[PDB]
């Protein structure tokens, strides 16, 4: 999978055509204000990086989630869930990228904050769980530079090809979030195999704004490994699913 595109992961993983596949197009005029959505807490005061990786498909940046250091909770969710990794889906050019995608509009890119539910004690235990994930999505848009995202895009020259991975500590996440946590959620799915439906998706309204010059360096990523014909890491996201009988929440308006 990555002649073996989205539309080919059926085949393998027939949950690809499920009931509660991820990403969604919102639909902001049908999407409902639910004024019980209690408030959305992420603490990341603590978080502890580790290590960046160029996985073959993204590349991601993962965390000390061996203790609570950070955390979401509220909004939709019951209980706490600890950070894991962050990671970004992008595009070959900058009106695509994007998973989710607002009254079908598609960003530059998406970042995934992926946090997993500690009453499953571990990661692999929680993705075999209706509600074992929560991700916090984050739209990009191309306009002024992210100050918090320089330190990743100045480290992918060393993670170029794929199975790369580098020291990546001390960086603070807090810097990759938008002013405001208004946000829509839904149950939805992993966004690559195995696809399964174990996320409650938090998606924000309000997009960052990253610079051309920061988009252009994640395409310069390779899904190639070392040694191999350069095939460049463009347009790594799924389109958006069905539906079926969800609905979207608002927690603003
Ligand atoms: N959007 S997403 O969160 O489904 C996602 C991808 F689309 C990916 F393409 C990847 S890289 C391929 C899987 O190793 C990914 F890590 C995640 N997230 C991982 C989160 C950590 C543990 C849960 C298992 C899903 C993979
Ligand atoms: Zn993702």
């Amino acid at each position: 999978w990555g002649h073996n595109g989205p539309e080919h992961w059926h085949k393998d993983f027939p949950i690809a055509k499920g009931e509660r596949q991820s990403p969604v197009d919102i639909d902001t005029h049908t999407a409902k204000y639910d004024p019980s959505l209690k408030p959305l807490s992420v603490s990341y005061d603590q978080a502890t990086s580790l290590r960046i990786l160029n996985t073959g498909y993204l590349f991601q940046v993962e965390f000390d989630d061996s203790q609570d250091k950070a955390v979401l909770k509220g909004g939709p969710l019951d209980g706490t869930y600890r950070l894991k990794q962050f990671h970004f889906h992008w595009g070959s050019l900058d009106g695509q990228g994007s998973e989710h995608t607002v009254d079908k509009k598609k960003y530059a890119a998406e970042l995934h904050l992926v946090h997993w539910n500690t009453k499953y004690g571990d990661y692999g235990k929680a993705v075999q769980q209706p509600d074992g994930l929560a991700v916090l999505g984050i739209f990009l848009k191309v306009g002024s530079a992210k100050p918090g995202l320089q330190k990743v895009v100045d480290v992918l020259d060393s993670i170029k090809t794929k199975g790369k991975s580098a020291d990546f500590t001390n960086f603070d996440p807090r810097g990759l979030l938008p002013e405001s946590l208004d946000y829509w959620t839904y149950p939805g799915s992993l966004t690559t195999p195995p696809l399964t439906e174990c996320v409650t998706w938090i998606v924000l309204k309000e997009p960052i704004s990253v610079s051309s010059e920061q988009v252009l360096k994640f395409r310069k990523l390779n899904f190639n490994g070392e040694g191999e014909p350069e095939e460049l890491m463009v347009d790594n996201w799924r389109p958006a699913q069905p539906l079926k009988n969800r609905q979207i929440k608002a927690s603003f308006k």
